[PDB]
């Protein structure tokens, strides 16, 4: 099972989130992103140093609690992203679609960019493909994104985390996940 433990390692790597009707809304509460379905999921790349150029950014779901894989009827796109990968990039041009050949696990990868002359951290687009509700697929299994910083030989060099729920009223799931959460 691919690790999940936090680790900002020597640039300092944390991620951030945006709240982009109701597309996309993170608690920070439950460490939990809420989403429709394949819309644009802005994730953050917060660093205190640069890395070094070859840096890539992986993003990689697996249960909270088996591959995450989409449900056989939404694996029927950008004609990138193979129809089994959960997890989308939207917007970039260098997206690499992975198949661990050991594990079978799904993971996309995105060159590494510093941020935007004006702008403090790096943005990418993520777009979920299959509902968490989903039979045949999450089956209403909770899970989780893994985001990676690695070198140009896919070794470690930081890592984040959030859970993801892919759901159809994004807003109200989360409100009624935090209320439950005070309760
Ligand atoms: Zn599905």
């Amino acid at each position: 099972v691919p690790s999940q433990k936090t680790y900002q390692g020597s640039y300092g790597f944390r991620l951030g989130f945006l709240h982009s009707s109701v597309t996309c809304t993170y608690s920070p509460a439950l460490n939990k992103l809420f989403c429709q379905l394949a819309k644009t999921c802005p994730v953050q790349l917060w660093v205190d140093s640069t890395p070094p150029p070859g840096t890539r950014v992986r993003a990689m779901a697996i249960y909270k609690q088996e591959v995450v894989r989409r449900c056989p009827h939404h694996e029927r796109s950008d004609g990138l992203a193979p129809p089994q990968h959960l997890i989308r990039v939207e917007g970039n041009l260098r997206a690499e679609y992975l198949d661990d050949r050991n594990t079978f696990r799904h993971s996309v990868v995105v060159p590494y960019e510093p941020p935007e002359v004006g702008s403090d951290c790096t943005t990418i687009h993520y777009n979920y493909m299959c509902y968490s509700s989903c039979m045949g697929g999450m089956n209403r299994r909770p899970i989780l994104t893994i985001i990676t910083l690695e070198d140009s030989s896919g070794n470690l060099l930081g890592r984040d985390s959030f859970e993801v729920r892919v759901c159809a009223c994004p807003g109200r799931d989360r409100r009624t996940e935090e209320e439950n959460l005070r309760k």
